[PDB]
């Protein structure tokens, strides 16, 4: 069995290996990459996503989200308070202001210590989930707006043609902006490219151990757990590495820098934070190996998780018994 300790693997494809996206994901899995739940891909030195980032300031962040925490430093939830629209140039100036900027620090480990000690006492503003792409249309390799769609994969594997579309999303971050513990919708893969700016630190639980994280989360968030049998789908709960280690939950950590891709694998729980002003692009995708995960994925039916148009067909075809209850949650 390849990668039996479920370590995060780092790949350095050549320009020739970077041509065929599906084939390289399958290669990474042949080496056991998926057992970690997360892998890093460093593009070949010849590759670029676009020529420059000098002309992005007029992108609009229509609904910036202020991430307000409740709880204790290692075990907290966050809610998202909607703020007035601002441009990327306005948001970058805000991120760099004395109120929001990254503090002085020694290295990534010192900054991680400061994040976990102090996150709850601040409310950073995240420009998340913005439909769009920063890949140049002429970038032919690993262009997140030109991937094979999940609807086409389902059709290729299972023969059923379905409605829906699959497009990327931009994330503009600042110091302490936070992504809560989650797997993807329908336990899909994700791919995330850090286009510019400061790093993003990730935490991940191997898919084979995801139920250990879920049982801890039910213990730590007991009211939320009574409210919903899949409340991590709400994407609001945070648990620190120290707390994970105290409770024996297997996990790994890695820091992504500008110019690097991360891939999350089906049912790989992940969480993390941004180091300072940055911009990432991410999209979900599927492979043949995903189908069995999609069929078994938990679902939120309490009404909180509210998701995209295209998840309807995935539930309807892969989980017909759950469809009626899930759809009631959506309506
Ligand atoms: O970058 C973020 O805030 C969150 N991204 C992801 O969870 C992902 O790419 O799957
Ligand atoms: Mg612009
Ligand atoms: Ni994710
Ligand atoms: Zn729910």
């Amino acid at each position: 069995a390849q990668n039996p300790n479920c370590n995060i693997m780092i790949f350095h494809p050549t320009k020739e290996e970077f041509n065929d996206f599906d084939k390289y994901i399958a290669y990474m899995e042949s080496q056991g990459a998926h057992r970690a739940g997360l892998a890093k891909i460093i593009p070949p030195k010849e590759w670029k996503a676009r020529e420059t980032y000098d002309n992005i300031s007029e992108i609009l962040i229509a609904t910036p989200l202020q991430q307000v925490a409740s709880g204790r430093a290692g075990v907290f939830t966050q809610y998202h308070k909607k703020k007035k629209a601002m441009t990327v140039g306005e948001y970058r100036h805000l991120a760099n202001s004395k109120k929001y900027q990254t503090p002085p620090h020694q290295n990534f480990e010192d900054l991680e210590r400061k994040y976990w000690k102090n996150r709850i006492y601040n409310s950073p503003i995240y420009g998340a989930d913005i439909s769009g792409s920063l890949f140049d249309e002429n970038t032919k390799q690993w262009n997140l707006g030109h991937l094979g769609t999940i609807q086409d994969l389902l059709e290729k594997e299972c023969g059923v043609v379905i409605e829906g579309v699959n497009t990327p999303y931009l994330y503009f971050g600042m110091w302490k902006t936070t992504f809560a513990w989650h797997t993807e919708d329908m336990d899909l893969y994700s791919i995330n490219y850090l286009h510019l700016g400061e790093p993003k630190t990730w935490y991940v639980v191997p898919p084979e151990h995801g139920q250990r994280l879920e049982r801890l989360a039910r213990e730590l968030f007991p009211g939320s757990s009574r409210g919903c049998g899949a409340f991590l789908r709400h994407k609001v709960a945070l648990i620190s590495p120290t707390v994970l280690k105290e409770n024996g939950i297997p996990f790994n950590r890695i820091t992504q820098e500008a110019g690097e891709f991360m891939v999350t694998f089906p049912y790989g729980y992940h969480a993390g934070f941004n180091h300072g002003f940055n911009c990432a692009e991410a999209i979900n995708f599927a492979t043949p190996r995903w189908i069995d995960y999609g069929k078994m994925a938990s679902q939120c039916s309490c009404g909180e998780a509210r998701v995209t148009f295209s998840m309807d067909a995935f539930v309807r075809i892969l989980q017909p018994e759950r469809y009626d209850l899930w759809k009631r949650g959506q309506d």
